[PDB]
């Protein structure tokens, strides 16, 4: 039997491992059983965010020394997905996923799987090469989680690469053309291609509907559970599949809904209910809320104009994260929840998936 | 005669967009001679170097001057123009136009919306954030209450103020004249102007006694605050402009105002309390909203309900910008509409980390 | 006979008309003879910069009341080109171009001449495409005639204001069944600037028409003008053109010269521009009326092989950084940060560089 | 006691890039045991929430610990790590590595490059920007002068310091402990830490007499400044780290250091004067530059040579970011290379609006 435990840990800085160390030193976490850490780090969440790599380096160092292995082996063994940007009231934190085998005694309970893709050349980001390799890795992660029914996947969290000026120019020197000649926009193509990879692997969209031309163009194509995030600190995709399976002894469950837009508090309440939280009094059973946020391509929300796509000072994914975190925070009474910005092919245009991990 | 207040919340396409107001004037719904105040959300950064505020006022004053056949200077002496910059997150730029009609009709039964306007003298740079600004604002708030025909401060539900700030040029001029300003920082000067102005509201309304207010308490003693003050700072003016909004027995308005106080930036309960205080008791009655007006800020503790955030540590985005995005998103999620008024920096306006929130609603 | 006088006026804010009013009230400027005003306004110089429109509105309202005509007529008569972004030490200011008819003879040789022309408004789906290139080229030739300049070699600076795309305008284009050149408001500024600059190069013979296509715009950096200076704004829907050069039929006591900065730190090009304008030593720097230059981040992400972060910085857009850098370089050569520097130099000088002109007293 | 200093300016591809240093170590050009200090330009925002500084130090400490077979803790006690954030404009990220070893050499002709290092104790938040930091820094500067074998302060040409700052959480902790900090503003706290640290340099070197320094003068009396101090603040440390750079008769280095003082942000003449003071007398000798190190800042007057700028009014971009872009561009245009060290915020470092500038050059 598979047992998943999940710990939401406040952090004081990107390199703060003290909260995790406390759980390890007390015996609550066996570090050998950590399979994934999903972080909100307090950089800008865009191209030049180095808090993501700083956080991964610090955690890999700490765990490597606790486990007596190399940092390189830790990163091959544990998924480190650091989502930058803690705008508004969003509280920096890490979510640690622990998976234990115990033979013990109902229904379906939380299950997790992890998979990594190969490194991508710069000219492969945002194109079918990334779509198809991610799709394979998602199936790989589903099996690792022992989930056979794609309907039982409630959240697929991915970290994916981006283009820097340096990588674009290197591609230029090698005679290769990149999907887009813009560092910030490259994040959208990488996020969206990865998300279409989830939809492809999960059967949400048929392969004949996906092409290079549809990536970041056909917003009718999206996954209802995909959550993708981009960073300078890696060259491949890291996959975490989270769902429920009948062969689990976890005392946790995951549910989800889809925010129709950035202010869709109803979808937050629907996600809570799908995870078994039916009243405000049961709010303390939340382990974490995980959601995608984005600026709608129309430049409006419910017929009302906003400046997210016109604001040259603050990039739109920063604003979307602040908004959606505030909406969730106002429903659950806690701003320490995971919100990642840029939801290309993840929920509808201007919306995004939202999942809740809760105590049973 | 009898006062009837009508309020129009008008979407804008840019700071200088007067088209929505012009449509209401051209259709006969607004007599421009009866406009008494315009409260705007303009899409600049809402901080020191926000010129969308002055651009919006200039555009409105030009337009109204030409419609009325008077000079822009006379319009500005007659009509309050309070432009609150910063439309972060999903917050929708718009203006709220306050029209006051004299009508030979009976007052409505009970108390209905009433509005009053008053302007203070200009302040010297060295007076911002100090008792001179507190006491002059308090005097003007009482004048605006009289203008609104509100004698009981308990019937005042929102006092909206525009106040000045310090630029580097004004600080340096003060230094040459041998004067010390309250703070040698342009962005922080907004907080002192906002806070002194808010304490002036609290003093005028009896929310705080005069003996508790001193220069040393301004922007320091957060136990002192008004539950209805809403203050906003700008480079585009040198005085304080005051709009008092409340209810009066001597009003024929088909509108009312209610309010509550957000205890913190994510206090959706306070939004629902303000709606209820304005007579909106269910989600179906939210179509009676004319506007929601709220103050937002980063708490001095650097936390919300024990959870850290970076608003006070973020050197890229100033904290009033972040607070506005948050509180607008919270309100928008309750009412289903991000076109509501949210202003940042709530010194002495509600508790530390919170702020007053009012609702103007149709009866 | 034409005489051009040029006044560089410090401003205290985008709406500050006091310095211009002082020159009018002192008798130094007849407002009826103003033909163009080129401003540096202290907004962010990107998409959501409303200081540009605030400055034009304030200047048009002031001049309309001084002249006893409508604001609409002022805007039809006078070019208002407000370049946002005053980063670093760059000092906000306006440069006012006055053109007088004089009976004096022709000054021996060539002296400053200015011409102005406007294009029609463009639909959003036209920005960054050949329609903008070709309409700009037509207007540049008209402005050359207005300036009485027949030889393109005597054109030393072609300053343009051009439109941009906002989310709402993109949505309008979509609603009308049209696709825009790019679905990014900030990037739309580059396409508008670049198409406009290629229009200058076409009109002046710097590039042949058969080399220009929609695909080349903002892609083939071998195609550029050595005198074009283009600037984009939400506050207008057309292109406004100011051609500045020298003409034999000018009685101006000023001349214009120029060079091309090869990169953002090319102080040699600043000195070369000064020398081309007759300023041969540091002591003659007092003859400067203004220096006008284009600045940009190179697509390579480097300057002389050294990496910089301008194209990777998600907090500060690259045209803001380039303006701060090039203004500082010029300021250090001429001893004055109140010079005109505009960012985003697509097809204006080489990739990573831009034209630089000097207006100087003879 | 003859000492030889070698200095290596190394381009970096990211804050954590150690590859250039590893190349010099692997080729035998640098014995890692002889590294005494690393001075970095890291590509974060250079303000409060810049974590590239700590990322760079952590990466360098890890790498050196593994190369030397010691713990990271010992590396940090052994090697000064001063990471100056902010690579605005064309400023190129890089590190400058200082190697120092004893050598059996004869007396050099004249004086040659010398370096000394010293660390202060950790400071309480309430000690930053006050005499406790001034006096402790002065003590450490004198210690570093001894480490460098420089007895005459006129032979000190650059004193580079990393110092702490205040975050919201540290301010709130101080408040909970009943303590008042020098300023209740995270960004402004950097200026007080930088300025107090610079005054400590001036005190140690005899540039200013002790009786002129008090808490009230810190960040207020701009007549008081050091001509060689260069201070930089960061969240990643709680003490001050000091690198003294000068020339000594007891040096066998093939390098020298010279300096001047930029009177304002566009003072290219001072750049050429610093080059000349380092023995570089013509453009043809420019290839002898190892690095140029300079301080930059926005003048409190809000102007440069009487011309207004917006650095102190700009609520979007903090003034130290703008000053760094400007001064780096000025230097780059003189020397033809933007990979030079420029640090922003020059409180008590050169005049108001200016700052020291040093050149390390091959003989
Ligand atoms: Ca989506
Ligand atoms: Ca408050
Ligand atoms: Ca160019
Ligand atoms: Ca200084």
């Amino acid at each position: 039997m598979q047992k998943v435990e999940v710990f939401r840990i406040p952090t004081a800085s990107p390199d703060d491992i003290s909260g995790l160390a406390t759980l390890i030193d007390s015996g609550k976490i066996n570090p050998a059983e950590i399979v994934a850490i999903l972080g909100k780090t307090e950089g800008n969440g865009c191209v030049n965010d180095f808090t993501r790599g700083f956080a991964t380096q610090s955690l890999a160092m700490y765990l490597a020394e606790k486990l007596g292995i190399s940092r390189e082996e830790v990163v091959k063994k544990v998924a480190f997905i650091m989502s930058g940007g803690t705008e508004g009231v969003m509280t920096p934190h890490i979510t640690v996923f622990v998976r234990k085998d115990v033979a013990a005694p109902p229904g379906k309970r939380l299950a997790v799987g992890v998979a990594f893709t190969r490194d991508f050349l710069p000219e492969e980001l945002g194109r079918m090469e990334q779509v198809n390799e991610v799709a394979r890795a998602v199936k790989e992660a589903m099996k690792d989680a022992q989930i056979d029914d794609p309907r039982d996947v409630h959240f697929v969290q991915i970290k994916c690469p981006l283009l820097t000026a340096e990588r674009i120019e290197d591609a230029k020197r090698r005679g290769k053309d990149v999907v887009v000649n813009d560092t910030y926009k490259s994040m959208a193509y990488s996020r969206g291609a990865s998300a279409l990879g989830v939809a492809l692997a999960l059967g949400e969209i048929s392969a004949d509907k996906i092409s290079n031309e549809a990536i970041c163009h056909d917003w009718n194509l999206y996954s209802s559970v995909a959550s993708t995030s981009a960073g300078v600190e890696l060259l491949n995709d890291e996959i975490i599949v989270v769902g429920n399976s009948t062969n689990s002894a976890s005392d946790l469950v995951i549910g989800h809904s889809v925010m129709k837009d950035a202010i869709d508090a109803d979808a937050v309440r629907a996600a809570l209910k799908d995870a078994g939280i039916r009243s405000d009094d049961e709010m303390d059973r939340i382990v974490n809320v995980l959601a995608k946020a984005e600026a709608a391509s129309s430049g409006t929300v419910r017929g009302r104009r906003n400046t997210m796509l016109d604001d040259s000072d603050i990039n739109h994914t920063r604003s979307a994260r602040a908004v959606v975190n505030a909406v969730i925070a106002s429903v659950v009474g806690d701003p320490m929840v995971y919100v990642s910005g840029g939801a290309e092919h993840q929920g509808p245009d201007g919306g995004g998936p939202i999942a809740v991990i809760a105590r049973v």
